[PDB]
DNA sequence: CGCTAGTCGACAT
DNA sequence: TCGACTAGCG
């Protein structure tokens, strides 16, 4: 998550309805739509009790789209990213603080502030999702688990075409290089648009609208694969960019003490925690749904070798990739909970 | 002015 | 899964 991004490519950016993508196969961070789902019944998930209002909560939207003749894909997270382990740990370092300090608040009183924890400890679990996936799969609904972060897997569908447009509140997509990102959607389908052409009408942005470009700034401000150093934010980043006259970003990087003229010591680890996330960005392990597959979301490149790459995703065979794409193998326990089956009648 | 870190919000009755 | 917002700092 590129903090304030949305902010600093506002001139990029148009209200528009979902009806521009009628007749058209738009996908769905739809990990957001059960954190939102579950806000309504926080502390029913925090005791443990059953509830199913997350459910009808995405299905609305499942719904709404479909009454504008969307073709939706709904694209679930998967298995945890090394690159991104030290932030889930931290995550769920923070949901059990909250969950232990809600509980104390249930032994004394406070019944205001055990639900604000209980807000804030909320654990969207594997069997959350898939009861969402047999709901939309009632209804004829396309639904795809990623081999690992969603953010990758809407990049890929998104640019080989398979969809048009990405509806999500992450502004990681971006980075991704997607299209066509719809942010800030509501059940009734408005929302913003930012397209990645029209990231030229960002005056504050220079030169560094191309994708590689655009790609090396959110890095350099701070994302959830590598901290930036402290004191460069998106104005800063994109300034060292737009004055980087040499295609070498690692020599730019380096020399950031001199185009910004401020002290700035840049670790060794720094500078491999870059290309860590660079070839991230650029090689996460997705999954192709119309040859079953795992693919890097870009192809690989002749100066990379995929050997030094295990921290973007680790390799499985197609088949168990194709039965965790699916849903029916569980993340973390790797056996089947259900038996979907698309060839006995987006694959 | 730009960046940092903490806070409040997302639901809905 | 995230971001919007502002006070406090350089
Ligand atoms: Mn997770
Ligand atoms: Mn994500
Ligand atoms: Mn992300
Ligand atoms: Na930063």
């Amino acid at each position: 998550g590129i903090q304030g991004l949305l902010q600093f490519i506002k001139e990029a950016s148009e209200p528009i309805h979902v009806r521009k993508y009628k007749g058209q196969v738009v996908a769905v961070d739809t990990y957001c739509w059960l954190h939102k789902g579950a806000i309504a019944c926080a502390e029913k998930l925090a005791k443990g009790e059953p509830t199913d209002r997350y459910v009808g909560f995405c299905m609305k939207f499942v719904n709404m789209l479909l009454s504008h003749g969307i073709k939706p894909i709904l694209v679930f997270d998967g298995c945890t990213l090394p690159s991104k382990k030290e932030v889930e740990r931290s995550r769920r370092e923070r949901r059990q603080a909250n969950l232990l300090k809600g509980k104390q608040l249930l032994r004394e009183g406070k019944v205001s502030e055990a639900r604000e924890c209980f807000t804030r400890s909320i654990n969207i679990t594997h069997a959350m999702a898939h009861k969402v996936i047999k709901a939309a799969r009632s209804q004829g609904v396309d639904c795809l688990v990623a081999p690992y972060e969603a953010d990758a897997q809407l990049a890929y569908l998104n640019k080989a075409g398979i969809v048009q447009a990405i509806i999500t509140e992450d502004s990681d997509l971006l980075a991704f290089g997607c299209k066509k990102v719809i942010l800030k959607m509501d059940q009734f389908g408005n929302g913003l648009e930012i397209d990645q052409a029209r990231l030229g009408m960002c005056r504050q942005l220079g030169d560094v609208f191309t994708e590689e470009k655009f790609r090396y700034m959110c890095i350099l401000s701070g994302c959830d694969y590598l901290s930036s150093l402290r004191g460069i934010g998106l104005a800063k980043a994109c300034k060292v960019l737009r004055l980087a006259n040499n295609p070498d970003i690692v020599k730019v990087i380096k020399k950031i003490g001199h185009y910004l003229k401020m002290n700035i010591t840049v670790p060794e680890d720094y500078i491999n925690g870059f290309i860590r996330a660079n070839n991230t960005f650029l090689y996460q392990l997705v999954f192709d749904p119309i040859k079953r597959k795992l693919i890097p979301l870009n192809a690989y490149e002749d100066d990379v070798d995929p050997e030094t790459l295990s921290y973007a995703g680790q390799y499985v065979d197609d088949s168990i990739a194709l039965q965790i794409a699916l849903g029916n193998k569980d993340i973390n326990t790797f056996e089947q909970i259900d038996d979907y089956n698309p060839d006995t009648a987006l694959y």
